[PDB]
């Protein structure tokens, strides 16, 4: 007498091989194919971070581990996971169509991004519900945010504590914690979008639980459009704080991201590292959640809380 439920896990997506770069970035750029020089630059960046194929495996592993863990920790519901991506197949609509074809009538969705925004999360949930409505006979209840789930806060708190415990004593007393997420166009403010407030609260909760008194909030990985995006960018923030107070170590927590992808392995571990190397400071960036059991249990709790169980 276990009830059957779909578990729709949504994410941005990643190329599966080098020859996917063109079509992935064309989709991100709203139909504008990157010029040859940019295509070559992107290939070089992926080669520099160790290759493309490991990156797509992570979302698959997160969805699989989440399904199995959810089915182990309670006895009322049997979940089946379906992956729906924004920028490459399987797309969100493909996942909903597959759920419908398989006989799913009830689903719960979650986006692998802990902060709500009108640009990403709300768009993903709207797409999923609209496909379900067009097909009929299937309903979806959607997680909207989960940055404040205690288990997730604790993941990052314990990683930050481990990092501060490892540094030399002079660094430990003169370090700066930078907490960041993916930048979005500033115009989201016109809708009252809580995304910036939620990033600031994540930073408060992590710094507080870790006992870190000196921290700052920044943004990273902005796209390219004429209208402004949320700032300051982590590169400028790092340099400005160093000019202000001479910090000897910077610790980066990209809380908006859940996996080892280009926006962390390159935009932090390279682009921020260039700045810290130039100023003479040490660089630290603790492990991303990926598919680790502590993170999977946090996500399972988010899902069961959403269902009132
Ligand atoms: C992959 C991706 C894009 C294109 C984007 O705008 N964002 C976000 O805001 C997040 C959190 C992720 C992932 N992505
Ligand atoms: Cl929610
Ligand atoms: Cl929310
Ligand atoms: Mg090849
Ligand atoms: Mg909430
Ligand atoms: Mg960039
Ligand atoms: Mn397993
Ligand atoms: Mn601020
Ligand atoms: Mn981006």
């Amino acid at each position: 007498s276990r009830k059957k439920m779909g578990l729709l896990v949504m994410a941005c997506g990643t190329p599966y091989k080098e020859e996917d770069i063109e079509r992935y970035y064309t989709h991100i750029r709203r139909g504008r194919k990157p010029e040859p020089e940019m295509l070559q630059d992107l290939k070089d960046r992926y080669e520099a971070i160790g290759g493309i194929s490991p990156l797509a495996q992570i979302t698959e592993q997160q969805a699989h581990n989440l399904e199995q863990h959810l089915n182990e920790i309670q006895d009322e519901i049997t979940f089946k996971a379906y992956i729906g991506l924004k920028h490459i197949e399987p797309f969100i609509e493909d996942a909903v169509a597959e759920m419908h074809k398989d006989g799913i009538t009830e689903a719960v969705s979650i986006v692998l991004a802990p902060h709500f925004s009108t640009f990403s999360v709300q768009s993903y949930n709207k797409r999923a519900k609209e496909e379900a409505e067009k097909l009929g006979g299937l309903t979806i209840t959607s997680v909207e945010s989960w940055y404040d789930e205690p288990k997730f806060v604790t993941y990052w708190v314990d990683r930050v504590k481990e990092t501060y415990a490892s540094m030399p004593e002079d660094e430990r007393e003169n370090a700066m914690l930078i907490v960041s997420a993916h930048s979005l166009p500033e115009k989201i403010k016109e809708f009252g979008d809580p995304y910036p407030d939620q990033l600031h609260e994540s930073a408060k909760l992590i710094a507080e639980g870790a006992g870190v008194s000196e921290y700052a909030v920044g943004w990273q990985s902005e796209g390219n459009t004429p209208d402004p995006w949320l700032g300051p960018d982590v590169q400028d923030l790092t340099r400005d704080l160093f000019e202000q107070k001479g910090y000897q170590a910077f610790v980066y927590v990209p809380v908006g991201f859940v996996a080892d992808h280009l926006e962390v392995l390159y935009d932090n571990d390279y682009e921020c590292k260039v700045v810290t190397d130039d100023i003479g400071a040490s660089y630290y960036r603790p492990e991303m959640p990926n598919a680790k059991p502590e993170f999977i249990d946090a996500l399972a709790t988010v899902v069961l809380k959403k269902l009132g169980r």
